This record gives structure tokens, C-alpha cells and sequence, in this order.
């Protein structure tokens, strides 16, 4: 990464440790500071309640002067997986990019957009039932079918194992 980008993104992670944004866990790949991974916890008064949504922010080589590419990995019913999402703070809008936006601000914009129904490149149309099904299955998806989640968030995989144990044992 450039030295400027590396310093900036290191500080952004520190700021998130100090004041963790509601609903959002995020950190750099330990092998590439430009590639960040996040986990959004679905807010309760949405069809995403109980869901666990992993995705990435990929900062470009010219960060902080160009925006990240924003993708969601976990199937979710709102955004097509593994696809760059057209958000106000994203690489679709380099024209109105503000270098000063924090990573928390960018991620909060993703979450705020996600819980609206506004259409944009990368969004998809599903029913409420489909979103709820995907939310319910998201923890399993991340625990068993998501290679990158296991590599980046192994401590969360272990938490997930307990969560799924309790769901299975307490309901059967
Ligand atoms: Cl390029
Ligand atoms: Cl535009
Ligand atoms: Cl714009
Ligand atoms: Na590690
Ligand atoms: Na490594």
C-alpha cells in the first residue's frame, strides 16, 4: 500500500476499536491493509434481524483520493453477492468522494442503504420471506461455506458454532 494509505487505514482501525460502530465489525486483512472485511449484524426491526452479513471494502492503490469497492459476500436478498455496490460513498462515485470520510461512516452508509429499499446497481429484488430465510441461514453460510470468513474471522466462526449448537439443542 502507499505509506499514506497505510497510515490512514491503520488509524481508521484504531478509531473503530476505540468507538465501535453499532451493528458493524470491520478490520483489515492482516496481509493487505487495502482489503477490509466487515460483518453487519442485521438490525432487529428489519427482515435482516438475526442475520450475519460478511463483505469487503477494497481500497484502491490511490486511496485516500479514490473510494473503495464495496461488496457483500453472505447471501442476503438485498445485494447480489460478490458484486460492487453503487452507493453514495463507493467507487461508483469518485466524482463526489470525500477523502475525509471515516471507515465507520462508509460502513454506516452501506448499512443505512441496505435497510432502505432504494434501487441501485448491485441491488436485487426479493420477498420478505426470502430475506428472513437468508438471515436465518447466514450464520451457517459463514461458518461452513465461506472460506474467506473462516480465514479472516476464525474467532467468530467459534462463536457461530456455539450459536448453532444452542439453536439445534434448545429446539430439539
Ligand atoms: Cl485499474
Ligand atoms: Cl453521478
Ligand atoms: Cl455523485
Ligand atoms: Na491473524
Ligand atoms: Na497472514
Amino acid at each position: 500500500a502507499t505509506k499514506q494509505a497505510h497510515k490512514r487505514l491503520t488509524k481508521e482501525y484504531k478509531l473503530m476499536v476505540e468507538n465501535p460502530p453499532p451493528y458493524i465489525l470491520a478490520r483489515p486483512n492482516e496481509d493487505n491493509i487495502l482489503e477490509w472485511h466487515y460483518i453487519i449484524t442485521g438490525p432487529a426491526d428489519t427482515p435482516y434481524k438475526g442475520g450475519q452479513y460478511h463483505g469487503t471494502l477494497t481500497f484502491p492503490s490511490d486511496y485516500p483520493y479514490k473510494p473503495p469497492a464495496i461488496r457483500m459476500i453472505t447471501p442476503n436478498g438485498r445485494f447480489k453477492p460478490n458484486t460492487r455496490l453503487c452507493l453514495s460513498m463507493s467507487d461508483y462515485h469518485p466524482d463526489t468522494w470525500n477523502p475525509g470520510w471515516s471507515v465507520s461512516t462508509i460502513l454506516n452508509g452501506l448499512l443505512s442503504f441496505m435497510t432502505s429499499d432504494e434501487a441501485t446497481t448491485g441491488s436485487i429484488t426479493t420477498s420478505d420471506h426470502q430475506k428472513k430465510t437468508l438471515a436465518r441461514n447466514s450464520i451457517s453460510y459463514n461458518t461452513f461455506q465461506n472460506v474467506r470468513f473462516k480465514l479472516i474471522f476464525p474467532e467468530v466462526v467459534q462463536e457461530n458454532v456455539e450459536t448453532l449448537e444452542k439453536r439445534k439443542l434448545d429446539e430439539l
